[PDB]
């Protein structure tokens, strides 16, 4: 419900998900950036009952950039927290990587931090 | 795409794995180390079709830290490749974030990094 | 000069800094957050001659957090870009290593992002 | 502190390190992959006064990769620890960021690990 929307980050990503009972993250991915074109099938988890401070709720997605357009043959994931309010923000950091040969192995990942407004 | 199977990390972690032809990972996960204990669900997705040339396959997954033997408040994403061949390693490195308040928000991420292969206790 | 300066991030902590002629940082590190108390000393390196484009310049200092007031028993390393402007920025993230047994030596490290101001 | 060394990640890349007792490092180091060639230079921090309980000695340095024989535009900062035995090892996470434009910002930092030790080629 508080998680359950679409949203939309500093890069200007498509993020929208429906927050599951189960504690499931169900819905697609539009990327502003980088070798993506339209909407990407996402899945993921969070927090079912957070803490009853303050805290926020943790969670997660996972990207794979595979669909009828395009394959950037990559992964991203993102690691974060939900916070509500008046400024209802959703803040990450995530992994971007890619398949390569062992060779370049050590330059597989790429780090960053997306955060999203609804 | 041997993803498909039952894994170690050399924290001797259990993850069990099941590639949908989609694109789709589900499963369980099984930590021996923090705030865990028994088996948490597991989403994940990755590249159902790879690159032909050498590259590795490319995958993620997400754990809450939620199930019925425990609540950690926090989750962990692990990001890498598949890389087959004799023996069959899974490269990630990952994020554990736990749910925080304003004050802690800028400790919340810890960062790592696990491999994990088809045998060893 | 651009780098050289006094800086600011998001949480509070001030970053003072001088860009040398070597390609050195050098100056002090005040952190607002975490078990940092006062000035604590910082060490980095920066490129000389940054690309000619628009691209930022790649940088990046450590701080070991021991001085003579605390020893958080801990170094955090951040590493970014300085983009100079309107809006001069010093985008980084960081990783905040801490000493710790084998047996935690898996939640030795702690990651973020600081963005520095002038 | 046998961090004054030499030492090898598993890239055979080579690190050298010289401690002072102010908790300063300094030294060169050679990278055997990417846009590097030669000795770069490296400034660090690392806790002259680490806990005396098990704990290991935790670490940092950066090396801008530019010198004389190349210019990369990046730097990579290095954040660990030091963990002293009958094998001496330096665990390491690390952050190399290339300079760039707004349009790419958003990639411009790698993730990556690092094990150091004093000895393989
Ligand atoms: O494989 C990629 C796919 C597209 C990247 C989307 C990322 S997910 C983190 C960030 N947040 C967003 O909303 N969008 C970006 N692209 C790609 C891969 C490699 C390179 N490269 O230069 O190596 C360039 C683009
Ligand atoms: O309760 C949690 C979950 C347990 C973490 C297991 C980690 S997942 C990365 C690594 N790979 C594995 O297979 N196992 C470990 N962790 C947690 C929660 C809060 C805090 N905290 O400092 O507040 C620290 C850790
Ligand atoms: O060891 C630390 C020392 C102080 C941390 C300063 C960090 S550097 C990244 C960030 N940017 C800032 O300007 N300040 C923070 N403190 C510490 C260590 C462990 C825990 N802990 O709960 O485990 C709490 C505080
Ligand atoms: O030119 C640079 C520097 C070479 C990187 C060496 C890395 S440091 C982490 C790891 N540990 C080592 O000992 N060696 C490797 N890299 C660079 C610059 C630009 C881009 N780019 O994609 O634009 C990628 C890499």
């Amino acid at each position: 419900a508080g998680i359950t929307g679409t949203w939309y980050n500093q890069l200007g990503s498509t993020f929208i998900v429906t927050a599951g009972a189960d504690g499931a993250l169900t819905g697609t991915y539009e990327s502003a950036v980088g070798n993506a074109e339209s909407r990407y099938v996402l899945t993921g988890r969070y927090d079912s009952a957070p803490a009853t401070d303050g805290s926020g709720t943790a969670l997660g997605w996972t990207v794979a950039w595979k669909n009828n357009y395009r394959n950037a043959h990559s992964a991203t994931t993102w690691s974060g927290q939900y916070v509500g309010g008046a400024e209802a923000r959703i803040n990450t950091q995530w992994l971007l990587t890619s398949g390569t040969t062992e060779a370049n192995a050590w330059k597989s990942t790429r780090v960053g931090h997306d955060t999203f407004t609804k």
